[PDB]
């Protein structure tokens, strides 16, 4: 399993901070985008063989409300995707949401974005299952 961790190869972007003011992340801290629609999360992997991989987020989300994502590969032209992101009940609590995706052979920028105005919970990681993957281009 590649884990993707902020300020680790194949994390390229957050549209916000990488943060550590609320326990329970791992690595150096987590994502935290920009309370506006659109604002997102972006990884790289490199996968050897085109196939599906399972790619597990791990997030917190002490809203109020749902802030569900839309998950693109290569700017949407390699897939489109919706990562369901219910409360977590605090900021300090971590929960997985789990979608399977068809990554192509070769690099797959994935861009998490928010659906709503809220933007998206904080991010923690990114794992990925699935083949041969490691880290990708940003790009
Ligand atoms: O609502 C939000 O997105 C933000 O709420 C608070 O500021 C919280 O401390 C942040 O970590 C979170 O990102
Ligand atoms: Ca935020
Ligand atoms: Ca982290």
């Amino acid at each position: 399993a590649l884990l993707l961790q902020e300020a680790q190869a194949g994390f390229c972007r957050v549209d916000g901070t990488i943060d550590n003011n609320h326990t329970g992340f791992t690595g150096s801290g987590f994502a935290n985008t920009n309370n506006a629609q659109g604002a997102a999360v972006v990884w790289a992997i490199d996968a050897t063989s085109s196939g599906r991989r399972t790619l597990t987020i791990r997030y917190a989300n002490g809203g109020t409300a749902n802030r569900n994502g839309s998950l693109v590969i290569n700017g949407g032209s390699n897939g489109n995707y919706t990562v369901s992101l219910p409360t977590t009940g605090a900021w300090t609590t971590w929960q997985t949401a789990t979608i399977d995706v068809d990554l192509v052979q070769g690099n797959n920028i994935v861009q998490l974005s928010a659906t709503t105005a809220e933007g998206l919970p904080n991010i923690d990681s990114l794992s990925v299952v699935g083949g041969t993957v490691r880290a990708g281009n940003c790009g």
